[PDB]
């Protein structure tokens, strides 16, 4: 809706995952700005910022609220379609699966670049897995939030987010295989 | 040091907690800014940020980088002391336990308030347990982190922050007091 929004379509959460368009959605939350805002703030250029916004346009992302001219220069106003996304980063889709693959790498890296000791393989399957129920279940509780919106009118979304944390959590200390797999995580990730 | 910093004084924290002051902070991850440009990107007033960058810079958690004259005015950029805060919220201080406490009750406002029935009691006593032990869980190994800065420069913030998320949920997947604590949330937190 607008409070929060759980995407599926691959495509476009391909499209969010992007470095920069995730640090202008970040930044929108504060409010609607133009490519010239983003850019002075994103270190990015105008052309580069453009495009990006094209795509998060096009994912339905974000939309011109409103255009201002500002000078000798007509600029459009963007605007988040809804003050939070939550995506389902394992729904089915095969690159999303290696994408999320790729992101647990690179803390693996993180890890044994830490001194962190350990076999690779199993560490990365328990990741996948955990991440897999975190994602789903996350998807789960804020898929309630969605209709429930109207009666969370009164609070923040820093606070609707960390209530689907718990919300969230609560779901995972359900689940007997999530807890197997915390703990291996447990026996797993040494130090 | 620099990509990250534990903050265990008290006075500093409850000062890094005020609402505005966590979105200055927030958005200086981006680039070190002016009063100009915060307000208008906060939408506060300049008089309103110029005092909660002075509260912020007494509490060492934003610096002058550096200042420039623009125009008729010489203004200051200010840049975070570190690129990631970790705060120790269950430092012994009274006033933070029951900032905690407040923060935690919020969210159980949240769950009654989206059709979640239960005892607010044995609830906000299990918030509570579990958060102390995610804060001194985060603390432990991002203080490892701080001690090991030179290894992790060839990494984001983003995913120094989600390794050490992990890290820590291991440390928990380590605490049996935990893993109790989490299921009866899961027996708690309904549905």
């Amino acid at each position: 809706a607008k409070k929060v929004k759980v995407i599926t379509d691959p495509e476009v959460i391909k499209v969010m995952l992007e470095d920069t368009r995730r640090k202008i959605l970040k930044l929108l939350r504060n409010k609607e700005m133009t490519i010239s805002q983003l850019s002075e703030i994103l270190g990015k250029t105008p052309q580069t910022i453009y495009h990006h916004i094209e795509k998060l346009k096009e994912a339905g992302l974000v939309e011109v609220k409103r255009t201002e001219m500002k000078g000798n220069l007509v600029e459009k106003y963007y605007g988040r379609t809804a003050d939070v996304f939550y995506i389902n980063l394992y729904l089915g889709d095969e690159e999303l699966r290696y994408i999320a693959r790729s992101r647990l790498k690179t803390k693996i890296d993180i890890f044994k670049r830490l001194g962190y000791q350990f076999e690779e393989n199993e560490l990365l399957n328990i990741m996948d897995r955990m991440s897999q129920k975190e994602f789903d279940a996350t998807v789960r509780i804020s898929k309630y939030i969605e209709e429930k919106e109207d009666a969370l009118k009164d609070f923040s979304n820093e606070d609707i987010i960390h209530a689907i944390e718990w919300l969230s959590t609560a779901e995972l200390a359900r689940d007997e295989e999530y807890l197997e797999l915390l703990k291996r995580l447990g026996s797993i990730l040494k130090r």
